[PDB]
């Protein structure tokens, strides 16, 4: 996260870190006692399932926390349209090896209904342990960063991505995506934030509106972060979680 600040412990208790062979590769969001939502592209076919871990309840990746729990994965389920076509569906359900017990530091985020709309301009918050500027890592002890970002409609977002774009660069924000950020850049999600939550405030609660998916260089002007919309997958998520491990 570029242009944000460090979250206090417990602030975003659904944020998880997904590591592969012990190295943080992506964020995710706890959504039930045994399921995490993250981005499909975080889970290349080459990678071995048993080498992944999910760390929950920790705000600093390098610091021991008595409130932290770390889990392996029983299953990784990318949405089929990601595997089949690869133009969208950048979302995956991760089933933890064992169900977790919630605490003050580990709580699920509510998912939006299929037709939930989150208005352009809503100030949501993206969180993660990704780069804090293009080509600049978050330093040890790796405190979770948070950043307030207004929602930007996919239509505005496409127009912005088209400014000074190369005609042949895939910069299309699909129907299952939304953007968030600033036209002027400087504040955005960056590499390593992939898969983590865009949390939006609604009726006194927080909902998982988006999953950090892609963008151009972090914080570039005219290139706000792009997120997979959780609403677009609500029926599928609810079906999978309920069928497999309710
Ligand atoms: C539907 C769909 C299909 C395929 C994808 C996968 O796109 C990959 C993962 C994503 C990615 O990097 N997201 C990170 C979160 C970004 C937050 C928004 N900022 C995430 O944390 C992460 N994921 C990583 C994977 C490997 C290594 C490091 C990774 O870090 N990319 C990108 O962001 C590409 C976008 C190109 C693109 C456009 C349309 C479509 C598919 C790809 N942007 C980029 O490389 O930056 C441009 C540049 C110019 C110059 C210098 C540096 C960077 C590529 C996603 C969605």
């Amino acid at each position: 996260i570029t242009g944000g600040s460090s979250a206090v412990a417990g602030q975003w208790p659904w944020q998880v870190s997904i590591t592969y062979e012990g190295v943080h590769v992506c964020g995710g969001s706890l959504v039930s006692e045994q399921w995490v939502l993250s981005a499909a592209h975080c889970f290349p076919s080459e990678h071995h399932k048993e080498a992944y871990e999910v760390k929950l309840g920790a705000h600093q990746l390098d610091s021991y926390s008595e409130d932290a729990k770390v889990s392996t994965l029983k299953d990784i389920i990318p949405h089929p349209s990601y595997l089949q076509e690869g133009s969208q569906g950048d979302i995956a359900l991760l089933q933890l090896s064992r169900p977790i017990t919630f605490s003050r530091y580990i709580r699920p985020i509510s998912l939006p209904a299929a037709q939930a709309s989150f208005p352009n301009g809503l100030h949501c918050t993206v969180t993660g342990w990704g780069h804090v500027a293009p080509s600049v890592s978050l330093l040890t002890p790796k405190p979770l960063q948070q950043l307030e970002v207004p929602l930007i409609s996919r239509e505005t977002c496409n127009s912005l991505y088209n400014i000074d774009a190369k005609p042949e660069e895939p910069h299309f924000v699909q129907e299952d995506m939304v953007c968030a950020g600033y036209v002027e850049g400087g504040k955005d999600a960056c590499q390593g934030d992939s898969g983590g939550p865009l949390s939006c405030p609604v009726e006194g609660l927080w909902y998982l509106t988006g999953i950090v998916s892609w963008g151009d260089a972090c914080g570039a002007r005219n290139r706000p972060g792009v997120y997979t919309l959780a609403s677009s997958y609500a029926s599928w998520i609810q079906s999978k979680v309920t069928e497999l491990q309710p």
